[PDB]
């Protein structure tokens, strides 16, 4: 039967988790 997949650059939404990080941690000090 038919199924489903994927994955791909994991590493870039990774390199923007610390990204994300930065702005996780940003207002969390400029509040």
């Amino acid at each position: 039967k038919r199924d489903k997949i994927k994955e791909e650059e994991q590493k870039k939404k990774e390199w923007i988790n610390q990204e994300r990080q930065k702005t996780l941690q940003r207002l969390r000090s400029f509040k």
